[PDB]
This record gives structure tokens, sequence and C-alpha cells, in this order.
């Protein structure tokens, strides 16, 4: 029980960083109103933001997609000019050629800029290597991704081991077409791609996925959850298009001055567009270009809160639907922001990217790295 000579600093390093978190809060209460803060100050016990080598493990009762059967679909239709420029354009693949009885494989088998690909691009991380898996699936049925051998994820300080990720295509999605392309990446935290897409955009239409997830420990357990916060961000919302998230469990926790709130049960951008700086009363334009504050919708940018929210979850079982719909499924046009222009009624493709971890887009977010040692028997 050499135990009783490491708890003593084991003990410190808690404590003092515990009250080091407690007076981070307390300071935190008086900014809670100005931009970039969460609303309802609180710190993260959930450090999950960085898992780009973690294992991934794939099962569903739709079809696999031979990694084959992948990368023709993108060298044809509407992908094909930007594959001809070593750019996998995710947001482009025509799901049509992914369609056919060849195109399913009996096991999960990865696709990506990394085999005689190493050198190119994607939409998901430009340069950096990605890997994804790729399913077919209908109204309904799923994939469940297991996330194994992560290195830089805890909750409480206590690694995290395992997660397990259930997605299904939500039957009452508008899509025009049966089936849905489902890329999910190797690391958790890069989220997936659901895409309906057949080449036109479509009005009327929507994409939605349940995602339904545990989280485990070093023990094999679910973990419980206290007050956990999961970040949903990247909420985009164009004249013709809104990104939201719904039929979630926990409590929607708002950033002060965000685009992002909760209305009617949905969390989105509920009063303006934020697309375009000045278009529709969106602050900032989401790409980058001339004007400061833009290109918001990244994972690294300084105010990429205001396309972001938070959820506070607990239990060991959680689950929020992710998509993108038409505005027209959502409000009477004569309601919607006005782009001179524009029309609110264009149709969208019916594909997204989204991805739900712990890196609340909040400023000053005090994270909790150590776990309360238990004194020694
Ligand atoms: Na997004």
């Amino acid at each position: 029980q050499k135990d009783l000579a490491d708890y003593p600093v084991k003990l410190k390093a808690y404590e003092d960083e515990q009250a080091s978190i407690k007076a981070a809060l307390a300071e935190l209460e008086k900014h809670k109103n100005e931009d970039g803060n969460l609303t309802e100050p609180s710190a993260q016990n959930l450090v999950y933001d960085l898992e780009p080598n973690a294992n991934l493990s794939l099962t569903t009762d739709g079809k696999f997609l031979k990694a084959s059967a992948v990368d023709d679909a993108f060298s044809k239709s509407t992908s094909k000019a930007k594959y001809v420029q070593k750019i996998l354009q995710l947001d482009d693949l025509d799901i049509t050629n992914l369609e056919q009885s060849n195109d399913v494989a009996s096991s999960m088998e990865l696709y990506g800029n990394f085999g005689d690909k190493a050198g190119w691009s994607t939409t998901v991380s430009n340069n950096s290597q990605v890997k994804w898996g790729s399913v077919l699936l209908e109204r309904g049925q799923s994939a469940t991704a297991t996330y194994t051998n992560l290195q830089n994820s805890y909750y409480n300080g206590k690694k995290i081991s395992k997660i397990v990720y259930k997605y299904t295509v939500d039957p009452k999605s508008k899509f025009q077409g049966q089936k849905v392309w489902l890329g999910i990446f190797t690391d958790p935290t890069l989220g997936v791609f659901a895409s309906a897409y057949t080449g036109q955009v479509e009005k009327n239409t929507s994409i939605f996925i349940k995602n339904e997830f545990t989280f485990y420990d070093e023990d094999g357990k679910p973990i419980n959850f206290d007050n956990a916060l999961l970040s949903v961000a990247s909420l985009n919302r164009e004249h013709n298009s809104i990104e939201m998230a719904k039929d979630y469990s926990g409590k929607f926790v708002k950033i002060s001055g965000s685009s992002i709130g909760e209305k009617n049960g949905m969390i989105y951008a509920t009063d303006t567009l934020n697309f375009k700086q000045g278009e529709g009363g969106s602050r900032w334009t989401m790409y980058k270009n001339s004007q400061a504050g833009s290109g918001w919708d990244s994972s690294d940018a300084p105010n990429s809160w205001y396309g972001a929210g938070a959820i506070k979850m607990s239990g060991p079982n959680n689950h929020v639907t992710v998509g993108a719909t038409s505005a027209t499924n959502v409000m009477p046009v004569s309601d919607m922001p006005v782009v001179p222009g524009k029309d609110n009624t264009d149709g969208k493709k019916p594909n997204i990217w989204y991805s739900l971890n712990g890196k609340i887009r909040a400023v000053n977010v005090p994270k909790v790295t150590k776990e309360k040692p238990t004194p020694p028997v």
C-alpha cells in the first residue's frame, strides 16, 4: 500500500483544482450575460474532444458498403469535379452510386484520405488524416458504433475506455428516396456524415439521425453522468435551411449572445440566420472571409459559440436527434427573416455533418481533471 505515500499529493492536486474551479465559477457569475459565456456558469467534468487514434467497430441492420464502392461513388456524379482535384467533398456525394447490389460488403471497411489518397483532403478536416466506415440505411434502420482504446477522454478524472453510439435514421425524415448513407468516423469526436442526397436539391425535405450513447469506465460499467456538458455546435441556419437538435435527454443551456437557443423543444438559431453577416440578422459569416469574426463555424474559431449551445445531461444512457430541415418545415414563410435576392423556399441537399462531444464552445469553462482519491484501506 504505497498509496498512503502518494495519496497526499493526489488529494492536494484534487483539492487544489477543486478549489480553483469553485473560484472560477464565482468569477464567471458576473460575466454570464456577456458574449460567449454560458448563461448558467458551470464546469465541464467531461473531457472528450480529442481521439484521433480510437478504434471503431460497427454492426448494422442495414448494409455495409465496400470501400471500393464508396470510392467509385466519389469519383462519379456531383463529387467527380472535386474528386479530380484530390478532394473528398462529402456534402456533394451522390448516394445514387451506393445503391447497387454489388456495393454491399459483409463487414465494415474504412475509407478516407489515407491509402493511395494519403495526400488528399476532405471536407471534414482538410488535409488531416480521416477515416470512416460506411453503411446504407433506410428509415428506422441503424448502425451501432463501438469506440475503443481512447486515450484523452475522462469523466471526473476517471478514464473513459469505451463509447457505444447507436445511429438511427429517424423515420420522420422527409428526404425523397428510401436510403441514407452514413459515414462514421473512427475518431468519435468527429461524429458522422449522413446523406440522402441523390444529385438534386429538395424542397420541404429533411434528414434526422437519432443518437443514443453510453460512455464506459475502465471496468466496462456505464458511466452515470452528473451534469456533464454535451456540446451542440455548428447548428447552421441559412435562408432556406435549419440545422437543429431535438428529442434529447438533459437540459439545454444557452450561451449568451449565441444565435442558438431553445424553442418548442428544438435547439437551433431561433431568431436569426447565421450564415452571412448582415443577412437575416446574422452577426457573422460562417465561412472565413475579409470581414472580422467570419469563419465562426469551425471547431477552433474563437467565436464558434455563435452557432453552438450545450446540454447538461445525467444518467448512464443519453440521446439527442440531430438533423437538417427545410425552413418551410419549421415555420410559415411570413415569419422568416428576409434576405433580398434569396428565396426561402429553395430546396437543399438532404445531407449533414455533425458531432456530439465535450468541446463546449463557451469561453473560460473550467475543466475537471483530477479525480477524488479514495483513502486507502
Ligand atoms: Na454544422
